[PDB]
């Protein structure tokens, strides 16, 4: 089994929309998606997640709540993505825009998920329902996933 390497995402979930944010540059650009990035040394990965939602979005939370946890494997590379799902509970500020990130509210019944990772299709809606999850998805390239497992579970 490969290593894999710690990564945070983060919804901001409110009763009828949610914040995600595009990606500006580089390749992937335009792509919609929650918050986050690695976890850092002598963080905690909740930490690691409020920290990536700061740096990325200006927005500041108390608490997280984690929803669940997806690991990425991507053809071609040698680490998998361990990538611990929050939702926020209370946000405080406004998003700002970055020049790696616009953020932007989307009303829950109007989810971009075409413009998503395609694997957002298969575990969001269960963040919706108020599932928690667990996930795996193999990739091939940003588009194609080549195998994929999902399941609900009552402790992530
Ligand atoms: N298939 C996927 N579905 C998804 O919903 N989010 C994914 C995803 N693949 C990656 N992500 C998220 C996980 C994490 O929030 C982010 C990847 O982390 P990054 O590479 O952005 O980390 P960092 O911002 O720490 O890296 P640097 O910007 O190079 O420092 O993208
Ligand atoms: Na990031
Ligand atoms: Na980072």
């Amino acid at each position: 089994m490969k290593a894999s390497r710690l990564y945070t995402l983060v919804l901001v979930l409110q009763p009828q929309r949610v914040l995600l944010g595009m990606k500006k540059r580089g390749f992937g650009a335009g792509r919609w998606n929650g918050f986050g990035g690695k976890v850092q040394e002598g963080e905690t990965i909740e930490d690691g997640a409020r920290r990536e939602l700061q740096e990325e979005s200006g927005l500041t939370v108390d608490a997280l709540h984690k929803v669940g946890q997806i690991v990425f494997e991507f053809v071609g590379e040698p680490e998998l993505m361990d990538v611990h799902v929050f939702c926020t509970d209370s946000i405080q500020g406004t998003p700002v825009e970055s020049d790696e990130m616009r953020p932007c509210w989307f009303q829950l019944d109007q989810i971009p998920f075409k413009d998503m990772w395609p694997d957002n299709s298969y575990w969001f809606p269960l963040l919706l329902q108020k599932k928690k999850f667990h996930g795996y998805f193999k990739f091939q390239g940003q588009d194609t996933i080549l195998d994929y497992t999902l399941r609900e579970v009552d402790t992530v």
